[PDB]
């Protein structure tokens, strides 16, 4: 129940930056006084909720031999009137008292919402307690003030303007890689079956926060019982060591705990993530990947040749052409590669958080890629916000809207010296206004063709890399025969030959092949139908020999 | 009034998870001692009002040897300030006293709002009393905290994060087999006469809560007694014992309770129900019910050829075609064959929820079909969702609005992983944006002609599977002369013709002939009328023959 740097795990960058700014002031003051700098007290956490924010405090403060004290949000929310709002004078003085001091403030919105949106006074008070007592405190005092919350827009700025609260500190999702270590620090407690792979597990789960994996731990735990429940009688007071003995937790009991209700995540939000796709698995269109080689790989790699030349480059690259073309794939190889940060922004995820007005987590995506620089920003679907209204003819409002007027400002709002990228997309490319396509903003504007045979070649090589193909298969002679269908088809066509194959492979089983014939694709063959047609290319191939026009 | 595990009936499924909650860490904390994990504290219990949540805590609190403590909702709410937040420092310390503790509470939404959507700062305290008293327990404790709503909405979600409530249960709406013994439940009490047939009374209800059967029971119960009314003088002081002995409820009574007042249920939220049609009560078209056994019965039924062959299907199936060709039944008989559960929704039960803005249900529609799955969610009438700006055409406004926008954040929002399927239903499908019809969204689009007249033959023995027919009935020249005419038709010739029989039937009472002539049929076959223009045809036949090209 105490808690030290080992039991929490993944979020290094994170606890580094902690450290700096918490145990580093503490155990060496010495050092800002020696520099001559002051010492950061405005320490802020924020994240998702359930994200070990709560856990991270006493990571740090039990690794001190600072003093430290405790405030929950609702603790003093809970109190009466004027009382409440002593316990915070009361909380300072003791800091200030014990000066190496440590004052975490759980849940900082319940006692911080903004003044503007609220109603009660005493709110305002304990507000106002808060802004008072923060400016009272001293360099000399050396304590350190924590704060954390899952709902940073929420809290009134005035705190988290200059000398109360700077250091704002975000607490990401976790790749596969750090939840990885998640599991080890919830499953090391457990007892296990030796068929538990915790890297098959964290590769299966890409979503979840920390709270979802020890529910996920915990889940399996269960089933695993419920195996035994047979040899467990409840009427017994207490049951035999033997099942205990025995009580050790499958791989398949994840296996069911994958797919149980556990595993729904918190993902409905503005994320950044690391994508996976790469090179090799987009085939064909190396004119475009060297394009973007060019564009946008230049710059995060270096920035030297541009203060050499003294020029600013373009930020804004524009994807566009025939629908179903892997555009969503393409920004997030070109993030894979270079490694900077992505974040998937889709059309009406702007508008369905809209409904609900989350458009300061709209200039928060600016901000949080720019607290993730290097980080690209990815715009899918900008047709759906033409589809906002309608489209360009739509419901005679064209594509600018309160989105299009919100998301201009805050992409010239964007320091050209940052290489934090915007990246947009779309397959209806004449339905946008140009005044999202002025220079400044978005210049660079990409066409995605349709591959060729060799390219549509290349796609069934790399869509095929994880199935068990037959020996048999031409692709060439499939690359032959299919000309006019997309990158998308070809997975489609794909799609209907695995369930071809499945209509003979559980139709064996209730009569392994594990093969994919030419009898499944000669059939999925004849049944392949062409998604575009080339009166809509001739529109593209026009904007593609000139959309400068506009 | 005390209850135990026989007084409750119906939902064995929900309290064989809360026994795992809630029996299982009191009479065995060693199991969670010996395995090394937490026991879960945050049970919460929810669905429909009147649906037996306040009777199953007793269910499991009196059939535990653990001490019980009671909170009510409006009890707490009732007392004046400060004094309702020292009850509930009041519960938990007589809890953390005698340490195998039940804490229920019922009606939580009501101590309980949202904190953002509430007026009086006393209701934001004890919400800030609730948060704080939540965190102040224990493991050693061995306490475990129940609560119950009807509305799992309303409620503060800081309560519903990790550490305060995990366990979400709900409580659906009993099948005829559960509710069927709900009245045996009731009944058993009561005094019955031998005629009575609870299987046919809940084969004839369909909706309704156990609150609604047991008003059901009370009703019958009435009429049985105003049958006693001549025979009983209410001026007297007390009334025979021969009347009592002869007042036996009869099946009739129900027959009268059945069409009465209570009969009203509580049906108009997003339900889960299993439905009740099969394949063989719909007629033809067995091309697409064998594309619905490839397309979504294959994963139902097996997901390891996907992890064979590393594919993720094609989650997203549209069906269309002309109006009035059963579509609607489709979806229920494949759930019906797999035994999925499932999820109708129409359309403007998305737009009248949205009048009164219930959207969070629509992600619950999603969660809960996550809750319950396997399950497949129906959405009927999408043309309804384009007629919510007119249509395509419409008010200038084409088929996205609010409601598009929405479902497509949460069709994306779901896991390729989960079996839980999204099945689209229009009758007009050019008028729907390609948005939803994206891949990955809604890829699948099957077409639904009309039958021909081995269908329409098929369809005709299929809807009189139930009716007393003639014996000179030759479907066939009735399929013969129906062309045409859809299915939809072709019952409403059969509800002219019976309308025509009852034209014979209690025409002949007014002056058995359970039979359906010839004679009541040529009348109709006569004034038959064919509902659907073979030009609207040649539109879907050229939709069939491509709307790949949208
Ligand atoms: N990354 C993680 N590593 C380990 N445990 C975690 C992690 N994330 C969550 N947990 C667990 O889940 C709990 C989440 O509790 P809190 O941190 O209080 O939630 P929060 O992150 O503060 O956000 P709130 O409380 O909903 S505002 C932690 O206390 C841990 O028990
Ligand atoms: N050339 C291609 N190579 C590989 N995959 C492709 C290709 N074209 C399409 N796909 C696949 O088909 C889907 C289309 O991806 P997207 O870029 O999202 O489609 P789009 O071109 O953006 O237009 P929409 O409206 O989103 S379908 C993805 O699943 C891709 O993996
Ligand atoms: N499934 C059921 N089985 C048996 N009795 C039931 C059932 N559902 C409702 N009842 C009866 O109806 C009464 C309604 O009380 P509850 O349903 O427990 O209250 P509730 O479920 O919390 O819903 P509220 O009070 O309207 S928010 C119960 O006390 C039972 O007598
Ligand atoms: N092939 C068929 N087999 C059996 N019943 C059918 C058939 N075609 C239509 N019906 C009946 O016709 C009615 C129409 O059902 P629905 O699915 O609502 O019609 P629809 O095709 O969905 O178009 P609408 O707009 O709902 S009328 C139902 O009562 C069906 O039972
Ligand atoms: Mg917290
Ligand atoms: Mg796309
Ligand atoms: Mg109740
Ligand atoms: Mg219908």
């Amino acid at each position: 129940n105490e808690v030290g740097y080992d039991d929490i795990g993944g979020c290094r960058k994170q606890l580094a930056q902690i450290r700096e700014m918490v145990e580093l002031p503490l155990r060496h003051p010495q050092l800002f006084k020696s520099i001559g700098i002051k010492p950061p007290r405005g320490v802020l956490l924020y994240g998702p909720p359930g994200t070990g924010k709560t856990l991270m405090a006493r990571a740090v403060a039990n690794e001190t031999g600072a003093f430290f004290f405790l405030i929950n949000g609702p603790e003093i929310m809970s109190k009466m009137a004027g009382e409440s709002e002593s316990n915070l004078r009361k909380a300072f003085e003791e800091a200030e008292k014990n000066s190496p001091a440590i004052i975490f403030i759980d849940e900082i919105d319940s006692i911080a919402p903004k003044r503007e949106k609220t109603n009660g006074e005493v709110e305002r008070r304990v507000v106002s307690q808060l802004l008072t007592l923060m400016d009272g405190m001293k360099a000399r005092s050396n304590v350190v003030v924590m704060a954390a919350t899952n709902r940073p827009n929420s809290i009134d700025p005035a705190l988290r303007r200059f000398g109360r609260f700077d250091r704002e500190v975000d607490i990401g999702i976790p790749d596969p890689t750090g939840r990885l270590e998640i599991l080890q620090i919830h499953t090391k407690n457990m007892k296990l079956a030796d068929d538990v792979d915790l890297e098959q597990i964290a590769a299966e789960t890409h979503g979840y926060v920390g709270s979802d994996l020890a529910a996920l731990c915990s889940e399996a735990a269960m089933q695993q019982i419920r195996e035994k429940m047979d040899l467990i009688d409840l009427d017994e007071d207490t049951i035999d060591a033997e099942v205990l003995d025995s009580l050790g937790v499958t791989m398949d009991n994840f296996r069911y705990a994958l797919g149980v209700s556990n595993p729904s995540a918190l993902r409905e939000v503005a994320v950044v993530e690391v994508p996976n796709v790469r090179w090799e698995d987009i085939g064909g269109l190396e004119q475009v990947k060297q394009e973007l080689k060019e564009q946008v790989q230049y710059p995060v790699d270096h920035p030297e040749k541009f203060l050499k030349f003294g020029l600013s480059p373009s930020r804004g690259v524009l994807f566009y052409g025939p629908p179903g073309t892997g555009k969503t794939m393409l920004a997030k190889a070109v993030a894979n590669e270079c490694a900077a940060n992505f974040i998937s922004v889709k059309g009406p995820e702007l508008l369905s958080m809209w409904f609900g007005e989350s458009e300061s987590n709209i200039r928060d995506i600016f901000d949080k890629a720019r607290a993730a620089a290097p980080c690209v920003v990815f715009l899918d679907e900008l047709d759906s916000i033409a589809k906002a209204r309608g489209g360009s003819i739509g419901d005679a409002g064209g594509a600018s809207d309160r989105v299009v007027n919100q998301l201009l400002t805050e992409m010239d709002g964007m320091t050209s010296k940052k290489n934090v990228f915007v990246i947009g997309a779309t397959n209806r490319p004449e339905q946008l206004d140009p005044a999202l396509c002025r220079p400044g903003r978005l210049d660079q504007l990409i066409y995605v063709p349709l591959p060729d045979e060799a390219g549509r070649l290349s796609i069934l090589k790399a869509q095929l890399r994880k199935t068990p193909v037959s020996k048999d298969v031409d692709l060439a002679y499939i690359a032959s025969k299919t000309h006019g269908f997309s990158g998308a088809d070809l997975a489609f066509i794909t799609q209907r030959a695995v369930k071809l194959a499945i209509k003979e492979s559980i139709a064996a089983e209730i009569e392994p092949v594990p093969e994919l014939t030419k009898r499944h694709f000669e059939e999925a063959m004849r049944d392949a139908r062409r998604s575009v047609s080339d009166v809509e290319i001739r529109r593209y191939e026009a904007f593609a020999q000139q959309m400068k026009n506009a």
